[PDB]
């Protein structure tokens, strides 16, 4: 069976979102990238864009400290504690820019966020994707949405969308069409994503998974070009 966590097609995956996030395939070089992209969620770093806003930086730092003791992030832990929840920077700043920046070269640090990506976005986009009978592209359409909106239940995270996918159109484990679900899926994220300012350019949609999609490239095979925000991007 061609699934996402394929060697190849996990590969096609992290260049995939590392272009959405970051405007570049190089998805390797993105474990040092920290900014306040002014959406409200304080700091965004890392593969996937953890932020302090949300937990997922704290929780992150948290599981770096108990593999690597003692690493430049870990004297961040009580600000990264205190900040939760708000955009706030209070207690970072310099210092803590500078510790990622240093922690980002270790091997250890990124272990320690593949490790958060697969826990958290990864694992559960291809399990689920799995379950419902997605083909690769399906499990990318789950993976990318997981990393935008969050997991979660509630109608503005992963499973909410999902949710709604389902009340619109069967998923192929229940005898659905692929197409119209996954359709159904975009669309049913579209909303969503439209609700929020930052989020509200569905490029990395529209241009790139439809487009995939529109080409019945089921299983995410190279050569594969898209456009995100207005630019090229390819994989052989
Ligand atoms: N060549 C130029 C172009 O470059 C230029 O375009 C710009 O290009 C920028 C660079 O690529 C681009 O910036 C990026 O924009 C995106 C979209 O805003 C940013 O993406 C962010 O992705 C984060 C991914 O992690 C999101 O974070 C997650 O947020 C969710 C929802 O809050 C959380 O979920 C919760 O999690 C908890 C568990 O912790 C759970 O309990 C809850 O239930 C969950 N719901 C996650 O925790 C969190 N990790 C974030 O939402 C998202 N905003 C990215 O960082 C930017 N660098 C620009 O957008 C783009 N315009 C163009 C412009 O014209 O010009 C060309 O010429």
């Amino acid at each position: 069976t061609v699934d996402l966590d394929a060697p190849v097609q996990k590969d096609t995956a992290m260049s995939l979102v590392s272009s959405f996030e970051n405007s570049s395939t190089d998805w390797q070089a993105q474990y040092g990238y920290l900014e306040d992209i002014a959406d409200g969620r304080g700091y965004t770093g890392g593969l996937i864009g953890f932020t302090s806003g949300t937990g997922d930086m704290l929780e992150l730092v948290r599981a770096y400290s108990a593999s690597s003791p003692g690493n430049p992030l870990e004297q961040y832990i009580p600000a990264l504690e205190a900040v939760n929840g708000t955009d706030s920077h209070a207690g970072l700043g310099q210092g803590f820019e500078q510790a990622w920046a240093d922690a980002a070269e270790t091997s250890e640090f990124r272990a320690a966020q593949d490790a958060e990506r697969d826990r958290v976005y990864f694992d559960p986009a291809v399990a689920q994707g799995k379950a419902d009978g997605l083909s690769a592209l399906g499990q990318f359409a789950y993976y990318d949405t997981l990393v935008v909106h969050g997991p979660g239940s509630q109608r503005d995270a992963f499973g909410g969308i999902r949710a709604e996918a389902l009340s619109a159109a069967l998923p192929p484990s229940q005898g659905g069409d692929e197409t119209e679900y996954l359709e159904a899926f975009f669309d049913a994220r579209n909303v969503i994503m439209r609700e929020e300012p930052a989020h509200a350019d569905t490029s990395r949609i529209d241009t790139a998974q439809r487009v995939f999609l529109q080409n019945g490239n089921f299983d995410l095979e190279r050569p594969l070009t898209w456009s995100v925000y207005g630019d090229q991007y390819s994989l052989n």
